[PDB]
């Protein structure tokens, strides 16, 4: 059997999906930041695109628990070069944003069919995207409040390579 | 140093690994759909190990000076008839990869990038045995015909993969 719908099943695959790319991207993101000497904030966004496999990997092994199966889709080439470092980061924001509605969606779905094991498994995805979010949000008041001044955000790069 | 030719091969074999990752992710999809989750369990150790690998190309491509581009990654297959029948298509793939590594290792050896041929000469030897290894499990599953006992001890010998 599957104890989960089909549209609910779908949504939370097409949401895993969602994740991969989103890992992609950071790792793009990533990519950009590694070839204009800012390893550290390279390193934050290796980081953040292992993370994002993490949200993968949960919506797989939830499918997998309530009887459902996954399917990869391919998966868009992402961008691979932005204006300066706030222009990257302002990226990263409108795509989490876009990732939060997503899971508001999929938690009315939820809701909508009184699947509510799914929607206590979609609760802890709500809170990380607040998270997700203002982490972006301090970077950018932090790169706004940098002036360009070159020092400043030097000092920020090598801080973002510690995150654990 | 190093050229664009070997960055583009060396660019190209980046990809090659994301897909690679996202293979053996989509047969562990397969497994766990079939309900074996020891084979699910080593793919989705082997798609991690698949990304140290791409991740190996990255980071040596921006010691040596150059800049990774990431490409659309193609849908992999779904499903498979059997067991077996993955595996043949993971030998396939590993087959591939080994000599797409090959084939650079001669480029960058034809324009004497010494440093390079070192670096993809500690991997092949690496690869060479991620080939043997699908290849070994193969046999292992060509040995069991379709007996299904022995099929549910490989699932549980290779489920303890760390
Ligand atoms: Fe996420
Ligand atoms: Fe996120
Ligand atoms: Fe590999
Ligand atoms: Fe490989």
């Amino acid at each position: 059997m599957m104890v989960i719908s089909e549209k609910v099943r779908k949504a939370l695959n097409d949401q895993l999906n969602r994740e991969i790319y989103s890992s992609y991207l950071y790792l793009s993101m990533a990519t950009y930041f590694d070839a204009e000497g800012f390893k550290g904030f390279a390193h934050w966004m290796k980081k953040q695109a292992q993370e994002e496999l993490t949200h993968a990997m949960k919506f797989y092994e939830y499918i997998y628990e309530r009887g459902g199966r996954v399917e990869l889709e391919a998966i868009e080439k992402p961008p691979s070069n932005w204006n300066g470092i706030k222009d990257a980061f302002e990226a990263a924001l409108k795509h989490e944003e876009f990732v939060t509605q997503s899971i508001y969606n999929i938690l009315e779905l939820a809701s909508e069919e009184k699947d509510h094991a799914t929607v206590s498994f979609l609760k802890w995805f709500v809170d990380e995207q607040v998270e997700e979010e203002d982490q972006v949000r301090e970077i950018l008041d932090l790169l706004e409040k940098a002036n360009g001044q070159m020092s400043v955000i030097f000092q920020l790069d090598r801080y973002l390579g510690q995150r654990e």
